């Protein structure tokens, strides 16, 4: 008689739904295989052309009891078998979100970012549920920025032309304290040209290199000694054609000495802390000579629009020789300031 094997055991509980359920027959073929819930609704499944193996084709649900019926037929006759199991019952669910967006072309400094809408109690599980593929292949590693967002990057800036595939396979995974993934998330992106801009406080020149060659110099005026621009490696973020900056947000009333409601053009964000490269017509005389800002890299209106036009998310701004300290590794765009050994060793525990 034929032999039936399944990837689940009869009477099992807490069966995780991160995996398909499969049925195999030896010494015969599968005539039929059905799987239903406790309202007798069938789960989508597929039987191989050779009749040897069947598998479910759609996500199983949480809190469900499934009944599997299978019948195989061979030379020695027929065999019919049945089992029931129950799936995980989460305490909570969390949903993941991943940047950069799918399809995007990004700069050589862009990390893979996966953000959850709940605190992750088992970072180790989360990391293992995330599969990142790279071509040309390159070693990278996970580091957590806070309790909800993990980052991934190589030791050195990405090589242009690298395809990155990210499969966040969290559905059915116990992420700790009864917390399970709400769904999977998939994304794909590509690394473009190496663009690295360097602001040297010694010279007050912001020089932009594309694949190693200067294509632009910009006189700049960085943060004054009271509020200096931090040295470090910054990752380019969002850009805006026009933006305001209110001191009303952060407590300071606009009708106060240090208050400021300021219309700003051509702003390219390079740190979560609020450092921008932007249009500063009112500082043009100081640019290339004196620092005058609150930290932002002030450039001329046409130098700011050039930057907004030719610089992309993930490109790099390196700041050097100023009187500030270093940008925090965990700023949000400060990832490269954490030494590799510390980054690679991670903080999953
Ligand atoms: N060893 C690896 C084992 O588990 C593996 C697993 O498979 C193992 C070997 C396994 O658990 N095999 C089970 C499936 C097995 O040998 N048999 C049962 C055979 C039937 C049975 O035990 N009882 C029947 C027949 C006996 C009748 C009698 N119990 C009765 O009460 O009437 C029954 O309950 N029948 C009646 C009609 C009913 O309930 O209505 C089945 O598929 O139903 C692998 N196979 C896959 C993915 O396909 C996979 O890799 C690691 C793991 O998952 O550990
Ligand atoms: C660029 O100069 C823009 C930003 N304005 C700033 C400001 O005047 O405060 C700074 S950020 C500043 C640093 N910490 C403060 C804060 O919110 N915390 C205490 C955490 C705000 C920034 C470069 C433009 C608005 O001036």
């Amino acid at each position: 008689v034929p032999k039936l094997t399944a990837s689940v055991t009869d009477g099992a509980v807490g069966v995780t739904v991160d995996a398909p359920v499969s049925v195999t027959a030896a010494d015969g073929v599968l005539a039929a295989v059905t799987m239903v819930n406790d309202n007798g609704r069938p789960v989508a499944g597929r039987l191989s052309p050779d009749g040897l193996r069947w598998s479910t084709t759609e996500q199983l649900g949480y809190n469900r009891r499934y009944t599997l019926n299978a019948t195989a037929l061979g030379l020695g006759g027929a065999a019919t078998r049945q089992l029931t199991f129950q799936t995980s019952s989460p305490a909570h669910l969390t949903m993941p979100y991943v940047m950069p967006g799918d399809g995007e072309v990004v700069g050589v400094g862009e990390p893979v970012a996966i953000r959850f809408d709940e605190n992750i109690a088992d970072r180790g599980a989360a990391e293992k549920a995330i599969k990142i593929t790279t071509n040309p292949p390159v070693e990278g590693a996970f580091y957590w920025l806070n309790n909800r967002e993990v980052r991934w990057r190589p030791e050195h800036f990405w090589k242009p032309g690298t395809a990155v595939d990210v499969a966040v396979n969290t559905y059915g995974v116990d992420l700790g304290e009864g917390m399970f993934g709400e769904d999977n998330v998939q994304t794909h992106f590509t690394i473009g040209d190496e663009v690295i801009a360097t602001a040297d406080d010694n010279t007050k020149i912001l020089t932009v290199r594309v694949n190693g060659e200067v294509v632009k110099s910009m006189p700049t005026s960085m943060g004054k000694d009271s509020t200096p621009t931090a040295n470090g490696i910054y990752i380019v973020g969002s850009r805006y054609k026009h933006i305001i900056m209110d001191s009303s947000t952060y407590g300071v009333p606009v009708n106060s000495p240090n208050g400021y409601r300021t219309d700003v053009d051509w702003a390219t964000q390079i740190s979560y802390s609020g450092v921008f490269v932007h249009s500063a017509p009112w500082s043009v005389g100081a640019q290339g000579h004196t620092n005058t800002s609150h930290g932002c890299l002030n450039v001329s209106p046409s130098n700011a629009q050039w930057f907004y036009d030719h610089v992309k998310r993930g490109d790099i701004v390196e700041v050097v020789n100023t009187v500030g300290g270093t940008l925090p590794g965990i700023d949000g765009l400060g990832d490269w300031n954490i030494p590799w050994d510390q980054w690679r060793a991670g903080n999953a525990k």
